[PDB]
C-alpha cells in the first residue's frame, strides 16, 4: 500500500468528538462502478471516519456477472476498513418505487432479510434488528419532479418507528423541504454522498469541492458511539459550502470555528482579529443592528485565514452588539445562524 | 518575454464581438501594488482584450516615493500594451467621500485636470473631455455601511450628463441595487476588478475563479468600438458564476451559449442533448409548467459539457415548453433569466 | 455527463496521431473498476483508443466476477461506441519471469489463451493474429536488479510472439527496452496498466497524464492503428518524455515549435519561438561556434511564445543554432538533436 | 486577510529548520511588485526571514520611484514585524563579470554600496561586516557556455569578500557551485531572485515552491540566521531538489522518515516507511547483497506511508538495505547514500 490521509480540520463540541461519515455509497455489488475496497480507500483518503457500504436490495444491474448475497460488499470490506482505521456501519438501500421511496437501513446485522416482495415487509425486517432507518433523497426529482412532498405512507413509517432521519443533502442535491420535516417531527438531519463514480470523478477536489458528508457528534469514536448520537440527532449534513443542523448545534460549533481576540478599543471603536480556525468557509451578513455601531454589511472568513475587524462607534456609543447572520450555517430552510459578538 | 493567453471561451452575439475589459485597476502610482506593467501583462495572460489603469486621482500614498503627474501610469503601460495587442483606455478615479463617493472617468484624454479643489470641477473637466463616466461601488459599505442609496447628488450628476454607468459589481463586491438604478435610469451595467494586489493574489485561479470584469458587445475591437457599446449599454457584467445584464442582451446570449440537440423522439417523450459551448457555468431551475411534461427540477450545465436530457410525456402530450429560469443570469435583482425550450 | 479534455498535440505530414492506451485493468482481473469505467476515464482523458487488457491467468476476484475472458471487453462496447473510443480486444499472458507478462491485442477470442503451457497460450494469441508486446521488462517484482533479455525472449521474438515492448508502463520508465526495440526492430510502447481509478494514480491537479502511446495513423480506425503498430509508427508519452526512433522524433518536434525570425542587425538576429502543444520542451546547448552567443538551457512551456536573441560575436554573420531536446529520447540517455541555421 | 502556508519539514536535533530568501527584488530597483508585498508573499509561503536585495547600480525605474537605497528595506520593516517575518537589510552589487553579481546582506547601511570601482563596493560592505555571496554564478547572460571561477572571484574570495554562493536561483541549478563551496568551505545558498509577483514565476498549483534555503539555527532571530549562515548550515530547496553538505543532508533525511518493522519472518522484513514531510523523497537501490531482495527505484510522496517488504533469499537473515536519496544532492551527481540495517 502506498496510504495518505487528508484530514477535515473541524472542531469539536464539549464533551464530544466529532466524526466524519457517510452513509449511503454503492459498488459494483449493486449500481456502483468500484470494487468495495476502494469505498474504504477514498474514506480514509477523505478524512472520514465512518462509511456504510449501502447496496441496493432490490437494484442489482450486475448481477449476471456480480454473483452474490446482500451481505458481501460489507464482507470484502471489513480487513481494510479495519488496517485503515475507518468504522464500517453494514446498511443496506430498501429501493423502491414513490411512495415511500428509497430508505437506507444501517446498523443491520445481516441484509439478506431486507429482500421481500412487499415493501412493508421490507421494512419489518430491518426494523426487528433495531436498524437505524432514513428516508433518501426525498427531493430526487425522478421520482418527485416538480414537488418534494411528504405522503401517508412517510407518515405510516414514521409512526411504525421506520423513520429515524431523513437526508437534506444527497451528492450535489439540496433538499431544504427536508429539514423542516426534521424540525417538526424530530428526526436526525443526514447528508451523504451515495457515491456510485469514483469519488474523485463527482467532485472536484481541484476546486476544493468535497464529498456531502455528515458531521456526528459522538462521545466515543466507536460504532455505538456513532449510533447514539444518531438516535440523538446530533449531526450536521455538511454540503458544499453549506453546514445544516439544529441552531442548538450549529450557534456552540460556530463559536469553536472563529477565534474572536479583542486587538484594541477607544473612543472611536474596538478592533478584533477574527482566525477561521476551520476548513470550513464562513460567510457572515450583517443584520439588524444599532446604527451607530459601524461594521461590515457582508464578510467571509476563508478557512485557516485571520481577520482584523473593526467596528466603529458613533456620535457617543461605548460598545453594543455586533449581529449578524452566519448564511452558509443552515438551522432552517432559509435561515441562517444568528450571532452575536458583544461589545 | 514569456507570453501565455488563457482566452475567455464565450460567444458573439450577432452583428458584433464580445470583448472582455476591466475599466477599474490601480497600481503603484496611486495605491495598487504593481509596476503598471504589471496590469497589462495580467491582462494578456487572462484573455483579455482592454484595460484602463485608473488610479485615483486625490489618493497617492507612494507620492513621496513615487513621483509623477496623472498622465504617467498610463504613459508606461503603452508600448506593453501594444506589443501584446491590450487596447489601452485612459482612465482616472474620481476619489472623494460619499455622496457622491467614487467614480471613474474613462475615455479620458488627460487625467492632470481632474485635480481640482470642488469634486464638481473635477466632473467638469472629465465632461469637457467627454469622457465615460461611471460610478463606482456604490454598496461598498465604507461609505455606505447599511444600505446602498441613491442621493441627490447622484441624481444631479446624473441629470449633468457625468453618470453613464454603475459598476453593478466590483472585485469580489455585488450590488444588485445598482441593477434597478441602470434598469430604470438607462445606464451601463459595469462589472470592474478595481484590482490593487497583484490579480493572483486575489483571486484563486487554482479554483477556476476569475477577476470581475466586463463583457462589451463590441462592433469592432477598437478603442472606438468600445465607447459605442458603452454608450449604448452593450454590455454585461461578469461576475463569480453570475453574469449580469439586459435581457434583451442575455437572452440571446444564453442561446449562443448552448447547443440543443433533439437526438430522440417518441410517445413517451423527448430526448435532447444540451451542450455547455463556454467557460461559464449554467444554472437552470424549472419554473411553471405543464405538469404532464416531465423533466429536471434543477440542473446545472457545465463549461465544455454535454448533457443528455430526457422530457417525458405524460397523459397524452405530443409536446410543450419546457421552462426553466437561468439563475445566474442575472435580468433584475433577484430575478433570473426565463428560457423555454419548445418541443 | 460527457466532458473531454483534448490532448493538444500536432500530426505528422500524412499522418492522424492517436493517443492510445493499450494496457489496463478492471474488476474482471485485478482491476478496481467496472469496465465501463476505463472508457469514461478514456474520452474524459482525451485518448482515442483503449484496450482493456485483463489477466488470463490471475482473475482475484473470480468467486464474485464469475465471467469469462471475453466480458469486459464487452461490457464496453456500447459505451465505447457512443463516445467514439476505439475499442481494441486484448488480455494480459500473466506468467513468471521468464517470459514475464505480455499482452495480446487484437485478439477475436480472450477464452483460448487460458492454456497451461504459456507456450499454447501464445499460440492461440499467434493463430488469432495478435499484436503481441512485452509488459514492464523492467518491473522490479520479477527483475528486481538487472532489466534482462532471456533466452524465452529471443524464442518469443523469433517465433514472431513479440512485436514490441513496453518501455514505459505507468510511474516506470525502462530505457533497456528502448536499445532492444532499436536493435530489434520492434514498436516502443507506453501504457498506463491502471488497475486503480485513474485518478488515483495520476495527480491531474499538477499536469500528469496517464502513461500512453502516440500512434501515427493513416486512419482513424482499429485497422488504422494496427498498421501504425505493425509498422512501428509509434512514440510513448510518459510524464515530460516523448520517447520514440529519431525518424518520427525530429518531424515532430517540428512541428511542436513554431520558429520566427523577428528581427535581425549586426549585433544577431532575434526569434520567436512558440510551443503550439500541450507539452513541455526541454532544451539544452550543445557543440556549437562560440561566436554565435545563445541560451545555455531553455524550456519551453505549452503553448507559450518566447522571444530568443542570437548574438553575433567577432565578424560572424550567422550560424547554427545547436541544441538537444532532451525529453525526447531517440535512445537510451540520448536526447534529440536539432539545429535552428541562422 | 492573512494565510499562511507552513512548509513541514523537520528540525535536526538542536537546532529550529528556517526558511529563508535573501534575494529578491521590488519596484524600487528592478522587480515589479511595492515592497510590502514581498513580505506578504513570504508571510503566505510560510517563509521565516528575507532579504529585499535591490540592485544598487540597476534601478531602471528611478526617474519615477526617486528615494535611496535603503527606503524599500525602510518601507517593510512594520509590515514584516506585524507578519513575524525576519527583515535582512541587503543589497545586489550589479557587475559585469567577472566578478559578476553578489548580495551583501546583514547590512546596516545600502547607500555607500553605490562607488564607481566595484572593489569600492564591496569594501563598503565588508566594513558594514557583511555576509556576502556570489549570486547565479551560472547565469548564462554572463557565462553563456561554461560555468568559470575566475581571477577576481579568488581575489574577493581571499579578501574575505565571499562567504557563500548560490547553489540555486530561481529556476536555475548551478551544480557548480556545489563543489566550488565543497572545496572552499563556504555556505550554499538557494534564492528566487523574485523579480515578478511570485505566483507568476511559480505554479502552486502544480506543487511549485520559491527557490529557497534551509537555515539551521539556534535561534528565529537575525543573530541566530547569522550565525548559521557563518557556520554553512544551510540547504538549497530547489524545485525536488535538497542540496547541502553530507553532514546534514544524513540527519535531515533521518528525521524525513520514520521507519519501523511490522513483521518479520524466514521469508524476510516489512517495513513501514513514512514521509512525515512536504518534501518528495527519491530512491534507488545501490550496491547490495543480491539475496536482500528490495525495490529497485521508489518515490516516497510526501505525508504518506509506505509498505515495504525486503526477501531474504537462500539462507540469509539480515542485511543492509542501501539506496540512494537520488534528490538529495551532497555533491554534483552525487545523491545521499543511506543504509537501513535489517
Ligand atoms: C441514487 As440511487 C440509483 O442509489 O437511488
Ligand atoms: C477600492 As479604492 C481604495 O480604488 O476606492
Ligand atoms: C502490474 As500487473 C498485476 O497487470 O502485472
Ligand atoms: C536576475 As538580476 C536583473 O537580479 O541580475
Ligand atoms: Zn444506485
Ligand atoms: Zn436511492
Ligand atoms: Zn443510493
Ligand atoms: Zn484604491
Ligand atoms: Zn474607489
Ligand atoms: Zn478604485
Ligand atoms: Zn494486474
Ligand atoms: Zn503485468
Ligand atoms: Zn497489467
Ligand atoms: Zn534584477
Ligand atoms: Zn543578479
Ligand atoms: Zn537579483
Amino acid at each position: 500500500g502506498a496510504q495518505r490521509r487528508n484530514e477535515i480540520q473541524v472542531p469539536d463540541l464539549d464533551g464530544y468528538t466529532t466524526l466524519k461519515c457517510d452513509f449511503h455509497m454503492h459498488s459494483v455489488f449493486s449500481d456502483g462502478l468500484v470494487w468495495p475496497t476502494v469505498r474504504v480507500d477514498e474514506a480514509y483518503r477523505d478524512g472520514l471516519d465512518a462509511i456504510s457500504l449501502t447496496e441496493h436490495i432490490e437494484y442489482r444491474p450486475h448481477k449476471q456477472d456480480v454473483v452474490s448475497d446482500h451481505n458481501r460488499s460489507f464482507d470484502l470490506c471489513r480487513e481494510q476498513a479495519e488496517k485503515l482505521g475507518i468504522l464500517l456501519i453494514k446498511g443496506s438501500e430498501i429501493t423502491r418505487a414513490m411512495a415511500p421511496g428509497h430508505f437506507n437501513a444501517i446498523f443491520l446485522s445481516d441484509s439478506n432479510p431486507l429482500e421481500q416482495k412487499d415493501y412493508k415487509d421490507a421494512f419489518r425486517e430491518a426494523k426487528k434488528q433495531g436498524a437505524f432507518m432514513f428516508w433518501n433523497h426525498p427531493g430526487w426529482d425522478s421520482q418527485q419532479p416538480d414537488t418534494t412532498k411528504w405522503w401517508p405512507e412517510h407518515t405510516a413509517l414514521y409512526q411504525e418507528g421506520c423513520m429515524h432521519g431523513i437526508e437534506v443533502a444527497n451528492g450535489h442535491l439540496y433538499m431544504p423541504e427536508a429539514i423542516q420535516w426534521c424540525l417538526d417531527k424530530n428526526l436526525t438531519m443526514i447528508g451523504t454522498s451515495d457515491i456510485h463514480q469514483p469519488i474523485q470523478t463527482d467532485y472536484d477536489f481541484e476546486k476544493g469541492e468535497h464529498r456531502t458528508m455528515t458531521f456526528v457528534f459522538a462521545k466515543e469514536r466507536s460504532l455505538q458511539g456513532i449510533r447514539e448520537a444518531l438516535d440523538n440527532r446530533r449531526t450536521a449534513a455538511y454540503f458544499h459550502e453549506l453546514l445544516i443542523g439544529r441552531e442548538d448545534l450549529l450557534r456552540p460549533f460556530f463559536e469553536k470555528c472563529v477565534k474572536i481576540e479583542e486587538v484594541s478599543r477607544n473612543e472611536q471603536g474596538v478592533t478584533l482579529s477574527i482566525t477561521n480556525v476551520t476548513d470550513l468557509v464562513l460567510k457572515l451578513k450583517k443584520t439588524a443592528h444599532d446604527t451607530l455601531l459601524v461594521y461590515f454589511r457582508d464578510m467571509t472568513l476563508k478557512p485557516h485565514t485571520r481577520y482584523t475587524v473593526r467596528i466603529g462607534f458613533k456620535q457617543g456609543i461605548k460598545g453594543g452588539d455586533v449581529n449578524f447572520e452566519v448564511t452558509n450555517f443552515i438551522v432552517a430552510p432559509d435561515k441562517g445562524l444568528k450571532y452575536t459578538i458583544s461589545l
